[PDB]
């Protein structure tokens, strides 16, 4: 999986470790091996969420398989936001989470591509 | 909507509060109202755009319904470039826009997903 | 085409002038004018790729028509993995490419779309 994290949180009100933590809440909540996930965090940005500049946090999920559906997107999307929120002292109303379907078509690794 | 900025301008020639008239020009620009609008800006990057390493900006933004058509986009681009030309005092050539559409399968958003 | 590289390589790490020989490879590689590359480079964040927060990077590229198969994408793949392994001294462990095609509504240019 490929979790990205932008956050206007400057990155000292961003805990220590937070990108190892989401590693692997990410690789239990989508059911995917630890060495298969991937997050990149990009803390003190400028940002409004929901026409708000208060401190907030937007998460890019992509993944093959498993975050293609309602169904499995709300399950995922109930553990991340009870992780996202205490991290980073978040309420709620306060983190966006998109989901984006990948194929193995897409994903460049070794130096080719495996299907 | 979720709009996304990044800049190889640094941070002190991105005029403050830029995130926040965005907002506003992006819920007026795309009929949509501005609880409902998300902006973040990544000021300090390294970037080329048009082969040329001169100050440049790039533009997202995902929505449902409203950036899925030609005709759609074309009357918010020219909204968009009126806009971020003047704030970042780039030419118009200095600016790319891509648009991508979303569901609301895709969002989630209080720990839930919402269809 | 649109390049984005994100690295938890702190700026001063990534070579000098990175995004202007990305700029030029990508045009070779892809076979696209570099008048109409677009690379962006974001250091210094916080990442884990494959479970490992080791130096590692994170390359995105969005292109019409070049980047939509497999055979494609495993061309590209090879040449990106081996200016970007070289360029920022990681392992090929250490990269991970996405590919997204693109279509001309999606891009917003000089005020239009063109299609």
């Amino acid at each position: 999986p490929f979790l990205e994290l932008d956050t206007n949180l400057p990155a000292n009100r961003v805990p220590a470790g937070l990108e190892k933590r989401l590693c692997a809440a990410a690789a239990s909540i989508l059911g995917k091996p630890a060495d298969r996930v991937n997050v990149t965090v990009r803390p003190g940005l400028a940002m409004a969420l929901s026409g708000s500049t208060e401190p907030c946090a937007q998460l890019s999920i992509s993944s093959i398989g498993v975050v293609g559906t309602a169904e499995d997107n709300r399950s995922h999307s109930a553990h991340f936001f009870e992780f996202l929120t205490k991290e980073l002292a978040l309420g709620q109303d306060r983190i966006l989470i998109r989901f984006f379907p990948l194929e193995s078509w897409q994903i460049g690794k070794i130096g080719t591509v495996m299907t």
